[PDB]
């Protein structure tokens, strides 16, 4: 089987892509979050808090004739920007662009914390990194990816983001027309429970390239590029005015400014960041001040490379019995 679904950002600054989420029977459509960097498969429902919810599209387990309640099952997560949720556990059947799964695990929130609860384009959160961060108790459940492993043509997914644009997520296949060139394959290690790979190295604009192993995970929940401070100030350094700020919370740059392309490497290849897609605009409405969207990982304990590295490329998630990631231009 195969399943190819579109993502769609969620806003002008590609802040976040969403994708449609058929749930239960008959199907209730939610616009979930596809995030390599987590686990769960999380939505909205008609258990949540009601002064919670504010405009999400909700999940009603009593309507769906194949919900089922998973008995004692709880979970709750928490994520790297500080936001969560928690709630109770039903088994039911998940379609994604065509590929059906029965007897997921779909995570009924009772509780979100302010920031998805402000987000009213998103519908809760479908997690494509490995089951053993999955936080069900007192039995961990698998992801949908896991679950629909077996039956898949291929046991992979790809995610090809656009830059402020839709783009696709395919299941099962590799689509050999939506990249340019060759793809280039990198080691995964899975012992954090993320795609966590090695990159090569990076050049800023049409600077040399520095060979240097960065660690960090592929996380298509992640908005932004993290990166260790050395690389992060090598760049900002090309931008007159950047600065890091503390009061904003990162480094800034003149809205003024041309941003240069920043390249890391997979492998013996390369990936370029166009400037554009490192630009996330005023730090506030009217400001000339504007947020860089290449950040500093310190003091968050790992390298992130989130949607601004990897709408760039078309990125393979192979998740055969060694897994891999795989990276072409496109």
């Amino acid at each position: 089987s195969t399943g190819s679904a579109t993502t769609t950002p969620i806003d002008s600054l590609d802040d976040a892509y969403i994708t449609p989420v058929q749930i239960g029977t008959p199907a209730q459509t939610l616009n979930l979050d596809f995030d390599t960097g987590s686990s769960d498969l999380w939505v909205f429902s008609s258990e949540t808090t009601a002064s919670e919810v504010d405009g999400q599209t909700i999940y009603t387990p009593s309507k769906s004739t194949t919900a089922k309640l998973l008995s004692g099952a709880t979970w709750s997560i928490s994520y790297g920007d500080g936001s969560s949720s928690s709630g109770d556990v039903y088994t039911d059947t998940v379609s994604v662009g065509g590929l059906t799964v029965t007897g997921q695990a779909v995570e009924s929130a009772k509780k979100v914390s302010s920031s998805f609860t402000e987000d009213s384009t998103i519908d809760g959160l479908l997690g494509l990194a490995f089951s053993t961060l999955n936080t069900v108790s007192p039995t961990q459940q698998k992801t949908f990816f896991d679950n629909a492993k077996a039956s898949l043509d291929s046991p992979v997914f790809t995610a090809d983001l656009g830059y402020h644009a839709p783009g696709t997520y395919n299941f099962g296949f590799i689509d050999t027309t939506a990249y340019t060139g060759s793809i280039t394959y990198t080691a995964v290690s899975t012992k954090q429970g993320f795609w966590e790979w090695t990159s090569t190295g990076y050049a800023v604009g049409s600077g040399t390239f520095k060979s240097t192993s960065i660690d960090g995970i592929a996380d298509t929940g992640t908005t932004l590029l993290y990166l260790p401070a050395t690389v992060v100030s090598a760049y900002w350094a090309q931008v007159s005015g950047a600065k890091s700020s503390s009061s904003v919370g990162g480094y800034v740059f003149p809205c003024s400014a041309t941003l240069p392309s920043f390249t890391f490497g997979v492998g013996s290849a390369r990936i370029v960041i166009p400037g554009d897609y490192i630009d996330f605009g005023p730090i506030s409405t009217g400001s000339s001040s504007c947020f860089g969207g290449i950040q500093s990982s310190a003091g968050i304990g790992i390298n992130i490379f989130g949607d601004v590295a990897l709408k760039a490329a078309f990125v393979v998630f192979n998740g055969a019995t060694t897994p891999t990631l795989g990276f072409a231009s496109k």
